[PDB]
């Protein structure tokens, strides 16, 4: 039941750090993927040879995949929040959860106009990839239904906000940037990469904000973020060695901005 | 729960699902922003009004800042449990439907702070019948469908929220708000979110009928069931709107300064036709 409602006994915390931020998701997420032209990005994949179309796929496979469960696997969080009386951070996360479903679109337009669409790339993901996506972040969600407690919260923000996009998400941006932009391949694609990236920056705060919010209560909390992360990093680096060793660009210099951004994410989150 | 695929590396999107091309128009037509309302005007005749007309307004506002509310907070346990169903383009099109009612939401409380009133509470306007739908049988179907996503319970969380909250009560008070305040020329930023959120309804609807039919299409005897829950609740939509009634006809000073003769017998016959004509947008196949 609904014991009462915010809006009606009183108003929108209008200076919550959330409400600021769904002002800004309003404001800075008008793109729509149905506005891309694919049409040179197709044309670029059939002058491809079948070999360098392959080396493609990996990369955009683990992306549809991620965009996927990232749009589904949002929902407990909202849920748990909305349940916490959390409104101005659930009014944000509808903009989340939108940002997501545009992240699913715009790949899966892209696979349909470069001619892939029937093609089945879960042969890309390796076991790695399937213990965080398929396995570990859908288990953290869940568990908000019946266990939203901190321990619980800090650890979906931290499989959901900063390890999937705040380390994965942004290097795979990096990584389209620094493979294809060069080589002039994909545009349509690569103006979804700096929409998607646009939205991350959002997302990542919004798991920066929760994660911080729980620590503040009791730096034990903090332990616990590093633990969780840095259990998750085989995982993050089994799927990076295993993408470079399909590509064979200085992939060294990619696999060094995984743990670069891995680093910084533990350092976004204060101690204290 | 694991992933076991994911469809959009297996396949792709069904582009040619009825919700993938809700969700479609929903963005075309869905990018209105309650930050951009001006409200000055409204705040200018709110305080011109007397204490009396002040409060004429106030019943119906809070029924829909709860509403909203209630609706962006309610429909989480609809989008998992299509989620759970592999219904991806519906998930994609309740990210829309979600996003609206934060929007709904936010556009009523702009509009209470700028006049003045964020800090009275309106609880003192939702009547025994108001909270046995939206703070009981509302959260109770949607929050069902957590264990127990059957055909039934889909079917009666949708008559509840889209059929009854938003197709009958809704509905019912857009057309309310343009009688009463449109007529006398007040509140033109109010006005304003009111048409936005009138157009935003017709996607809510329609996602309310392509789920009850889809789901009547698998077994007539669930059109039976549907009919049942809508009737079951109308007593409860027919004990509110005569609240309001009551309300309107006991509070003349408004209409009577701004020269209005609110027929409430016709806003009433405005409500069971609303209802009627829910219903009669679901057929046995
Ligand atoms: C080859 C160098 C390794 C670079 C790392 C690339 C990882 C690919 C990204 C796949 C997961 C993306 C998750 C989606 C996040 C979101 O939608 O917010
Ligand atoms: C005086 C005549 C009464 C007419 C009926 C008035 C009904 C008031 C509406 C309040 C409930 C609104 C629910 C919001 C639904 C949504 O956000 O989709
Ligand atoms: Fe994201
Ligand atoms: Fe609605
Ligand atoms: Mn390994
Ligand atoms: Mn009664
Ligand atoms: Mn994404
Ligand atoms: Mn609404």
């Amino acid at each position: 039941h609904h014991d009462g409602f915010q809006t009606v006994k009183a108003t929108i915390d209008w200076e919550h750090p959330m409400f600021k931020l769904y002002e800004k998701a309003k404001r800075n997420g008008k793109w729509n993927p149905a506005d891309i032209d694919f049409s040179q990005d197709q044309k670029d994949f059939a002058s491809l040879t079948s070999e360098e179309k392959i080396s493609a796929l990996p990369l955009v496979a683990g992306f549809s995949a991620g965009e996927e469960a990232l749009t589904l696997d949002i929902l407990p969080m909202a849920h748990a929040l909305a349940r916490q009386g959390r409104l101005e951070d659930v009014l944000f996360l509808t903009t989340f959860m939108h940002d997501e479903a545009k992240h699913v679109e715009m790949f899966s337009r892209w696979q349909q106009a470069v001619g892939i669409g029937q093609m089945d790339l879960s042969v890309f993901h390796n076991d790695h990839y399937k213990r965080i996506f398929y396995e570990a972040l859908p288990e953290a969600m869940n568990r908000l239904y019946a266990d939203d407690s901190p321990e619980a919260v800090i650890r979906a923000a931290t499989v959901y906000n900063m390890i999937v996009e705040g380390t994965l998400a942004e290097s795979g941006y990096y990584t389209f940037r620094q493979i294809y932009k060069k080589a002039g391949l994909f545009p349509g694609l690569l103006q979804g990469i700096d929409y998607l990236n646009m939205d991350e920056g959002r997302h990542i705060q919004f798991g920066i904000y929760t994660i911080q919010r729980i620590v503040n209560e009791d730096e034990r909390y903090y332990e616990l973020f590093i633990r969780y992360m840095d259990e998750l990093w085989p995982h993050v680096i089994g799927y990076v060695d295993y993408l470079t060793e399909l590509g064979k660009i200085d992939y060294d210099l990619l696999r060094h901005y995984v743990i670069k951004q891995f680093n910084l994410r533990k350092k976004q989150i204060s101690r204290t």
